[PDB]
């Protein structure tokens, strides 16, 4: 009853735009209990650049966005990638060319472009016809294809007539006559063009409702004309929101990192970034932001999608990375953040003293790359600091005092206390200094949290090398 597809063609990075469409796909599959499709768009990829495939995929498993029907799962209505469906193109194209639909042209991709360019000079519209390229249709010109292994483009005679989209986001987008010229469907490399692929698939794997970025809106004219030319009615269109920058203008490089992989070496979390990618063109009915996943799929429907752009704000997205992350289950958590310690250098052999570790040091980080850093103290000593002139002695007395104690805050507090008013030494001063030794920063947890964790024996080695 419900059908929708990800029609992404693979570049080896899944950015946040086709994360995004993916999602409010998945979203909607999931919700109405219909099936998700993957169809990969494979059609100028060489059989060697399927690894792009392989990380769309992995990626796409990484954030949970799971497919029913696809290239490695099989389904009824495959093959899904376009690489191999290539003669049920060529197949339909004839068939528009044998109802006086379409037609061959044999002039080169060199030229057209350079017809392209002398109609605007000659400030005519570039709206292509039948009969402009019977110039090229010479015995010459058809002989250098056969022998160039070449075949001719097929083209697609545009009707001149009105054609209306009735969109769930955009609404009624009204394509007036006279719009666009003739088009290619079929390149004279014998690959289709993508809108005509797209509309070839979508009929034949029976796509119910087509979710995707408002950059295909142009596009819609030119598949709504070969919807009509097949005598197919045609699916539901949903055009999501642009993803601009923080400064308004399109997300991109300059804007920082905008692929799925790139924020995975960071070290953000599946559900921060889902729960983030679902609020870039979609709000949930009481504006709440911070949902779950099985949230997010009870909440969301077609008739929220945003018609106007997205705005992405990085800090928003790290903030909220920060929140799963603290609130995630601490085995979880170890598990994510083991990784990102020994890439810094830190080896990781006590599990329940590292769960401890990341147990307080959590609150001071937002992303899992900032964990070694922030904790690095409580496994490596630091660098030994001057202990000032009147605490000298202080410092050296702890190490006979804390000897015959239990090591808990609540014994260790009092001792402090005595040794420090004893002395005629402040407080202030002495927890200053006793951070510097522990930690070698000025700042970092509550000192009442770090020092049970480290051992008496981690304690007092770092009193003693810091300085005597
Ligand atoms: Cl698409
Ligand atoms: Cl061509
Ligand atoms: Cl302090």
């Amino acid at each position: 009853m419900v059908r929708v597809r990800f029609a992404p063609s693979p570049t080896g990075f899944l950015h946040v735009g086709g994360a995004r469409t993916a999602l409010f796909n998945f979203l909607f599959a999931r919700k109405e209990k219909g099936k998700f499709i993957l169809r990969i768009e494979d059609t100028d990829l060489e059989r060697s650049e399927r690894e792009y495939e392989e990380k769309l995929m992995e990626s796409l498993r990484w954030l949970g966005l799971l497919w029913d029907e696809g290239p490695d799962v099989g389904g009824d209505h495959g093959p899904y990638r376009q690489s191999e469906r290539v003669e049920i193109y060529r197949e339909h194209a004839e068939r528009l060319v044998k109802e006086g639909k379409a037609y061959y042209v044999y002039a080169y991709p060199e030229e057209i472009e350079e017809m392209r360019e002398k109609l605007l000079s000659e400030g005519k519209a570039p709206h292509y016809s039948q009969e402009m390229f019977e110039k090229f249709d010479t015995p010459e010109r058809r002989r250098e294809y056969e022998e160039k292994g070449l075949r001719p483009a097929v083209f697609f005679k545009m009707p001149r007539k009105d054609y209306v989209l009735n969109d769930v986001v955009k609404g009624e987008v009204v394509f007036k006559t006279g719009a666009i010229g003739d088009f290619v469907i079929m390149r004279s490399n014998g690959l289709p063009t993508y809108n005509f692929a797209c509309v070839v698939d979508d009929m034949l794997m029976e796509i119910t409702h087509v979710i995707r970025g408002d950059d295909h809106l142009s596009n819609t004219l030119r598949q709504l004309a070969l919807y009509e030319a097949f005598e197919k009615a045609p699916p539901v269109f949903a055009h999501v929101s642009t993803i601009l920058g923080p400064d308004g203008k399109k997300l991109s490089k300059r804007h920082g990192a905008t692929s799925v992989e790139a924020f995975r070496d960071m070290g953000y979390l599946p559900e921060a970034l889902v729960n983030y990618l679902a609020l870039l063109g979609w709000s949930h009915p009481e504006g709440k932001e911070l949902l779950t996943l099985e949230e997010l799929i009870s909440s969301f429907s077609l008739d929220r999608l945003s018609p106007n752009p997205a705005i992405f704000d990085p800090q928003k997205l790290k903030w909220m990375n920060g929140y799963y992350l603290r609130n995630m289950p601490i085995e979880k958590l170890a598990e994510l953040a083991k990784p990102f310690f020994e890439k810094a250098g830190i080896k990781i052999i006590d599990e329940e003293y590292f769960k401890k570790v990341l147990e307080i040091t959590k609150e001071r980080v937002e992303v899992l790359s900032e964990f070694p850093e922030e904790s690095r103290f409580f496994f490596e000593d630091p660098a030994p600091v001057e202990i000032p002139e009147e605490m000298k002695e202080v410092f050296s007395q702890l190490k006979e005092e804390l000897q015959n104690v239990r090591w808990t805050m609540e014994e260790i507090t009092p001792v402090f206390k005595k040794v420090l008013k004893q002395h005629g030494v402040k407080p202030k001063e002495f927890y200053m200094t006793l951070r510097r030794v522990l930690t070698g920063r000025e700042e970092g947890p509550e000192l009442v949290n770090i020092i049970p964790l480290l051992g008496k024996e981690i304690f007092l080695r770092r009193i003693e090398r810091s300085l005597g």
